[PDB]
């Protein structure tokens, strides 16, 4: 019997990643889909199925819901996510799971309590390239890591928008900045500390909309990340070693059906790999899905969640803040 899946906020990544994925996972069944407006609630199911709910109590009440999807802003993720918990039901958290590493750790202990789930959704952790990059780098393609980068840009969005706020949105660092922040945990490892970093807040709005952060392991491996939303599209993360250069493009959101091209230079000698296509958000609904039928909640998501936490709170606290003009 699939999981019946209620969703609290009507979001864009709703209607364009996680809601497609739901409704064609046959382990997932849509049953209510909440909103601040109900015709907006409507508009999703008649596009989703699921009963449509005005307001996101109502539909935590649901004996229909075992399990509630939260894309909603980041700010707003916490005070939800542990009323679903609180609740009894498990939660698929957008990320960033939250705003800071005492609010998730609290979320987690809710959680534990009553044996949930909680996940933040990476989907892109679920997409099978980066471990065919990973097991080409510990094969020796490129040498010895020394240094990495990884950048996330993106060119403004519209007035309104949830990013432009705050105290709902949180801006570029907690929405963009938290990718190529993810990916240096997924590569270099656990051990990563902050060295510095930039963040350029728009005066006007007050939100973070660019910047850049220098962190390092205690090897002195080196991870300088990009991300901004004043910028032209980038997407892209890249590996210098001890013989030879690996970069890719499309690394956090590449299509269900595009084929990554890993790139490789040597001395004299360059190369590119065509990699099977996949569909991420698919994968990582399938994975929630399956670690709530099974009760295998896998230890690893979650600590991984507070260290990504905890360096994210990290660059913002470091940061050298500059408001502009
Ligand atoms: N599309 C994306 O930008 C995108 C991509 C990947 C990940 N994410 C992550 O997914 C989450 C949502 O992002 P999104 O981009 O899909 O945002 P979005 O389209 O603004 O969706 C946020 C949803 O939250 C609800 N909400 C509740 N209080 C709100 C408020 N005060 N202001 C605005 N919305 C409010 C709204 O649902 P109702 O009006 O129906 O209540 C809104 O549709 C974030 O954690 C983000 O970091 C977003
Ligand atoms: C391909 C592409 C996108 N965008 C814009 C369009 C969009 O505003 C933004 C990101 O598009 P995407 O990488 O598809 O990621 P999701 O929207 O799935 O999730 C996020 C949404 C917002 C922040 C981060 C991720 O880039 C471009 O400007 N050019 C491009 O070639
Ligand atoms: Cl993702
Ligand atoms: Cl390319
Ligand atoms: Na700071």
């Amino acid at each position: 019997n699939p999981i019946r899946v209620g969703v609290i906020g009507c979001a864009d990544i709703a209607w364009r990643r996680a809601l497609p994925a739901l409704e064609a996972e046959p382990l997932t069944e849509v049953t209510a889909i909440a909103s601040r407006r109900w015709d907006r609630a409507k508009r999703f199911t008649e596009r989703f199925g699921g009963e449509p709910v005005e307001g996101y109590p109502a539909l935590l009440e649901r004996d229909d819901v075992d399990a509630v999807y939260v894309p909603l802003p980041a700010v707003l993720h916490a005070e939800w996510i542990d009323r679903a918990l609180r609740a009894g039901k498990h939660v698929l958290a957008e990320k960033p799971l939250t705003t800071d590493r005492p609010q998730a750790e609290r979320l987690f202990a809710v959680a534990r309590e009553r044996g949930l789930l909680l996940m933040e959704n990476f989907m892109f952790l679920h997409h099978p390239q980066h471990r065919q990059v990973a097991d080409m780098l510990d094969e020796g393609v490129i040498g010895e890591i020394r240094s990495f980068a990884a950048s996330f840009t993106i060119p403004p969005k519209p007035q309104g928008d949830i990013r432009y706020q705050a105290d709902v949105g949180g801006g570029a660092l907690l929405d963009i900045g938290v990718f190529p922040i993810r990916a240096a945990g997924l590569f270099l490892g656990a051990d990563l500390e902050f060295v510095g970093a930039v963040l350029r807040h728009e005066r006007d709005r007050d939100v973070v909309v660019g910047g850049n952060a220098l962190l390092t392991t205690r090897q002195g491996v080196t991870a300088q990340l990009t991300f901004g939303m004043e910028h032209a599209y980038t997407n892209n993360y890249e590996f210098r070693g001890s013989t030879g250069r690996l970069w890719m493009n499309r690394v956090f959101t590449p299509p269900a059906t595009y084929q990554p091209v890993v790139h490789i230079e040597r001395q004299d000698h360059a190369e590119q790999f065509v990699l099977p296509a996949h569909d991420q958000f698919a994968k990582s609904i399938r994975a929630f899905a399956q670690a709530v039928l099974s009760g295998e909640h896998p230890r690893e998501w979650s600590e991984d969640s507070l260290r990504q936490a905890s360096l994210v709170d990290a660059v913002r606290t470091g940061a050298r803040d500059i408001y502009f003009p």
